[PDB]
């Protein structure tokens, strides 16, 4: 299926058309049924009175169909809470993501009626909603889909990035919703590499043995009891003279077991989706430097399968970190923080970045800390924090703030034998969330003389069987000052 | 110890011989103290005045002992209720199974008062009570067993009969005690070979990465983590003309540590026993076609070893079955219904059977629905429903039907991303031993156009720390109208 | 809300209407767009071609909207597996439950086109989704509800008889969805005897402490820990002559905690539902005596609520049943079945019925033998289990049998010092349901000399957060031949 | 134990004295020593070099015995982090909660060097572990305490002030500490009403069957189950014509089993802390009320015991709030939140509070959300929020924030039959603790025109076996710029 985004409603191919009609209820009563609008829905609105007449009965949100199987009208609230974002892009998932478009369907045609500032979020909503990946052996359909945005400020040029955008959003859950079996390190390494070379980027690939010869313990005691190698995959966008120097790393688990400290039965189902920071990163890298990004820009993924045999990693065992430091390994389960806090080291030491970002599915406490909407944040910079919470706002991809303290709660951590543990198995005083986060930050100092973030997506990332794809769209809007793009400007 | 059935009280050997009798309580009121009956019973019993004296005494069923340690009466009740079999030959297990024979018995006489009807699960519930498998390093005792039936309409070809179907109840139970560290997949492939040579089968064997290759997805990827290969084996005994093309298709996981999805501490013992359903096809095949089985019949095992390697099945994992339809694993404990999947697959596109049985040790869930005695049997064809049920009622191996409704509880199986998942780890419609087989039927359109009926004997296939060898006398009852056997025709 | 059936398409109130149209797809084929069922379409449908187009394109099954919020078309599928209904009724209420009306709808119409043996069950599947009860403080509507069937063969009478038996499937659920803080002993005591006075019975109160004397152990010892006290209601309807005596005694457990053996902090809730076998009984008797029933009827109400003070059951009580016999209660929880031994021991003894029902939600184990649409039965008498199924069947109260033996399995229930425990807390050889329900059937000889049956609808007595109102439809139609009723005669 | 903070260093009595010194390293590194200092240290420090060459040895932070047993110097670190207070001020408990003073002391002398803006929360750190309850039945011993600050800017009003706000702590811990068999409902409501009459309050008391009667369906249903009655305690401080309108609400479970949705065995024991909410609000009133508080302020403490008995609520109850709101009880242990609504209510209707603060130790959850040092607080007001934030860091009652979105989360609430269900008890979107405070809110319109704060202490109120006497240092801060007291203005 293919994702297309304009600027302005257009025709549409020859074939069977689903369409979709999308607003905000404040924008839809001020829609006049004529010209283009007319034009296109009056196959199933009989005309402005009739148009009219609907707007006026339906409630301040909702799904409400048009035809008995091609046609939807979507309402999008106007009102927001604070915690909320004001674009409401989730009631668009959430009303469009059940409906089913006729076996011979050829095109969904999406008119979508949006403000500005809204545009993003609701294209990315739209977007997660065409899932790529299917095992099916029959009923598979490829569809035409436009998403012709009625908007005064759009450009030519911000539909191309909204195209670019959906893309990433779909690739990012794609890869998510692959299984393990299909998607393995080696698989997860071949995609970063196909980025790589899309992006004309600087690729450095470091697998296997190399790994460990090279001083990454975390990254490849983790995945070592793998059945394809552990790696660690980097691609530089080098800007000469920039002024900022920003890491994208991401957890790429493509299965987690738990290792030898396993998870339950009703636990680990689910854990192919333990990637989905490593594949976030690399799509939002993708987003980004298609658009002219004008700083040093670099995605490394650590990509691990974390899984038992007799050489796997054991708790109690203590290794050495890229860092230099040791971990008393407690938890193998804990397995993210590990290779985070590898991959955070390297961008640090080796890469020069002076803005690190880590983003993670990394623990099932974040749910409890900021809800199944919200990424989870963790920062040694305040004014980076405001910033990351408005971008999440202004994409759609929520993002709600951690503690952060390590004075207060890195002792969760105290090790007797070892410069810190990976968890702690009973009470402790920080958020748990917050102390896994800790654990990679130790490693950089807690991010002293720079700038570090970490971003726990583990709920987020996934709605019921599917991946949401967060991640491309809240970094487009965090970091596109750095791009050509008019609408991130 | 050799187990021979005989048609007629006949002296036994030299040596010391401990006697049971075994007749129902009015069998046993008819009884007359005389001629043959009398010369082998008047060691324990003084005369006619004193064998009439207790018959008078004792209750309506039991074991009672007439020497102080070489004989005993067992009583088996005439009472019967309708969900039972009329037979109460597990009566006769309950009271025989006790008895220990002293160290330095040479002879075990069994005088059998049996009516027609009750012959065949009379016979093999005394025949279950002499386990083959010990591996004891003292003690070891070799018997001479002897079963004489009194029983005015028995032939001798009926004798014969019972000779090798106690001596196929007795091979089903052994390779189910033999832990599954000597019985490997490689092992019950010998055992089924041996069979397929004595009974002149045509024989297939497809092992290892024969299996992936030739599209056994369902055999390989559940066998491909165990310590000696997976194996698909056929024995066929091809009748040209035949009317009818039978399959009996077995559950042969030699072991089952549940997987990735791995038993608990106290689930995992009693797990050699998981090839229950194997081993009693292979024997019912074996007791059928030594009488001149007129119809077409195969024997299909699928014997895999479910075992934990970064090579294993992971829930998530998506499969291509023998079918060409996927399955997406959310349980990698239900791995029967997995490689039972391909076996009636084979049966059906293959072997051209028109009559599909399947056979297995396959949920815990089946004692909730048929308890501990009665197979469950779920079929789409309701005269072998009623068929099956009368012939446990027959032999002893009791049935007990489970609802058919593919339409009404197939959807507890639904997948996003996959033709069908093959469990659900929540709340469903069906019940769970009933949607575990629509899994499997789910790869032959549940039956459509044939008879297909799956066969769940996980409790009835143990009592205690032994198998029971349940099967052989099932099959030999329900299909024993095509052979020479007159007691079965 | 007001539920009418009636025979023919007329028309509704002045009013804003919803119009549902239901069909099975066959049928549906072969409407023609004309007359009063085009009178009442017009409004959503434009003409016959539309509509042949629209019947021509919808699948074999589903729910379409004909309009954008005032209409619907639900197609019922035409094929059935043998273990389901032929009826499809169940898949109506899968499409009509999620309906909602908007808030200024006054009329909701139903056409209902089905052949002879499918309107009732088709009725019923509508009435259950009208629910009674809510103690929501806005947004509450009354509306006028309107099935009319569109059937040859439907009389006046019938259409009487089905608006009673709607008004009994909504009562059932009503009774069921009340919070017990509401509907207690004493409230539905109060909701029996109006029934009682509504259709002239003799009406018996036995109530606290003269269960007690009367020797009501079962029903005393479990509700005498209530917050109002334990009763046992019997609305008698006696026709002098009559053939047959048949009760219908019903566990009325208005609440149950578990008792001293507590329910988990999970497995309370929704323990409210646990009076859904009285609440049927009840909805039944009022159902058929309604109706000209021409055998002598009773409903016997066993009526407590479980809960915990140091006067409850304690398990290792022993405690003397109304039929004399001894329990040992080792379970708390396994209540249902000690109540109902004594309102079963009644109808024999003291009612003189010679056809006992008995139902209940009685076990979570019985969604593991029957799944969670079909009650499960166990009888003494194979013809009455073979029509209940039929009955199952015809009413969509679907029913699934299960095994009746006694002599194999009451010895789960053995008690060393009473004359039997009321549960097994382990291993036992029977499917647990039926432990259950022997337990009741040890104090009435298991059925000896008369037919008994015992009905667990634990699962299929609710649906959701909602009862469905099961009963009333099944014993409709297994005794409907005793009514005046043309449709069930 | 009498604990006095006084302005400077003074003499203390006759009698044997422990001395601890206490400040930040780098105070400590400018303290010379000489004049009163000297005087009250060379007991133990030999002279002034001896102390400088001591000062530089000792690390960052800790605490160092300046005699066997009667004296310590406590050293707080100066760095903090942003998450933290910048007082440090949990160093100081850390260091001196271990201390034990010989049994025959008389008298502590605290030497107290600290900045102006680090004052309060040092005293109020110290006063912490001056733990009044005990029931040892030998060794106890009663102390004169003296807190000597050194501090330029301190005043003598302030001192009176802190040790008020000292006494406040000591107090709220010593009512947390009592166990509940002493401290009932009826001896909660006592120390109320005491405070009520120290501070000139008008008092309301609303007690037993008078709250059934006014409606507060929460509080009286919550507590109708306990062994002493529940009751609604207002203390009112109205100043006519103030600007503000002031509430600060508290959960007074005097102890929660649970309900009978019962607590474990693990789970139960501290639950006599569940009060911590109700007295911290008591003892911040008191505080604050002492010192001329020139606004209108209520305390209103909602004071229950939750209790398991047949009269207790069940889950599946529905209950009318004092609101008019029905909710479905399906979690008996979620009372807090029951009561607490009630109180808001009342605060909003009957007082006419325009400022909302409710506190309580509400979640288990709480602790994965802010960890065991902040309360974690959720509000309407982001400017509140901020400012809360800020009163924790001056205070030393550390609070983070909670996400504020009804809009994303009370559908987590959704009941179908009434208004809203208390909690969920499955997956929810929300933070649970979030979705805790949301269930209060939900019966104010969520705040709408008016300031609300939910703040939940459940970690925080406690450390090891001591109720920490948070809540009067964190409102003293917040509010304190409406009384006379220098350093809070
Ligand atoms: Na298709
Ligand atoms: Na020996
Ligand atoms: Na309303
Ligand atoms: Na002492
Ligand atoms: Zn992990
Ligand atoms: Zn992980
Ligand atoms: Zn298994
Ligand atoms: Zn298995
Ligand atoms: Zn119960
Ligand atoms: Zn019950
Ligand atoms: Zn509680
Ligand atoms: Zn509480």
């Amino acid at each position: 299926t293919q994702v297309l985004v304009r600027n302005g409603i257009q025709a549409v191919g020859d074939g069977l058309t689903s369409l979709i009609i999308v607003g905000k209820k404040s924008v839809l009563k001020n829609v006049t049924f004529e010209g283009k609008f007319k034009e296109v829905a009056q196959k199933f609105v009989t005309d402005g009175d009739s148009w009219n007449s609907m707007i006026s009965r339906i409630p301040a949100s909702g799904r409400h169909p048009l035809h008995y199987e091609l046609a939807h009208l979507i309402t999008v609230p106007d009102a927001s809470s604070r915690g909320n974002t004001p674009t409401n892009a989730h009631s668009i998932y959430k009303e469009l993501k059940p409906i089913n478009y006729p076996e011979d369907t050829k095109n969904v045609h999406f008119v979508l009626f949006a403000e500005y500032p809204d545009v993003l979020s609701h294209v990315a909503a739209i977007a997660r909603t065409f899932c790529k990946f299917s095992m099916k052996t029959s009923g598979i359909r490829e569809l035409n889909v436009n998403i012709d945005v009625v908007c005064d400020k759009l450009t030519n040029e911000d539909a191309v990035f909204l195209t670019d955008l959906s893309e990433s959003v779909r690739e990012t859950a794609r890869l998510i919703d692959t299984p393990a079996n299909i998607l393995t390190t080696d698989a997860l390494v071949d995609e970063a590499v196909k980025v790589g070379n899309a992006t004309g980027s600087k690729i450095t690939v470091i697998r296997g043995e190399e790994l460990l010869k090279a001083g990454f313990g975390g990254i490849y005691h983790v995945g070592k009891a793998g059945p394809t190698p552990p790696a660690f995959v980097v691609l530089s966008h080098e800007v000469p003279g920039s002024t900022e120097h920003i890491a994208l790393v991401g957890k790429g688990v493509v299965y987690d077991t738990g290792g030898l400290q396993i998870k339950t039965k009703t636990g680990m189902p689910n854990m192919k989706r333990d990637m989905g920071g490593a594949a976030g990163m690399l799509e939002a890298y993708s987003a980004l430097v298609k658009h002219g990004f004008s700083q040093t820009l670099h995605a490394c993924l650590c990509i691990v399968e974390n899984n038992v045999s007799p050489i796997a990693n054991k708790p109690d065992d203590i290794i050495k970190m890229l860092s230099g430091k040791t971990v008393e390994i407690n938890n193998t389960d804990a397995e993210g923080r590990l290779i985070l806090a590898d991959g955070v080291f390297y961008a640090k030491e080796t890469l020069k970045a002076t803005t690190i970002f880590d983003m993670a599915t990394l623990t099932g406490a974040q749910a409890w800390l900021s809800g199944r909407l919200h990424g989870a944040a963790m920062t040694n910079d305040e004014q980076l924090e405001n910033e990351i919470i408005k971008a999440g706002k202004a994409s759609g991809d929520l993002v709600a703030p951690m503690l952060f303290a390590p004075d207060l709660f890195f002792g969760d951590l105290k090790s007797s034998i070892a410069d810190m543990k990976n968890s702690n198995l009973g009470k402790m005083d920080g958020p748990p969330s917050a102390v896994a986060g800790l654990l990679i930050g130790a490693h950089i100092g807690f991010g002293e003389g720079l700038r570090w973030l970490h971003l726990d997506i583990a709920a987020p990332a996934e709605v019921g069987d599917r991946g949401t794809g967060y991640g491309p769209a809240l970094f487009s809007t965090l970091l596109g000052k750095y791009t050509s793009v008019p609408m991130l400007k």
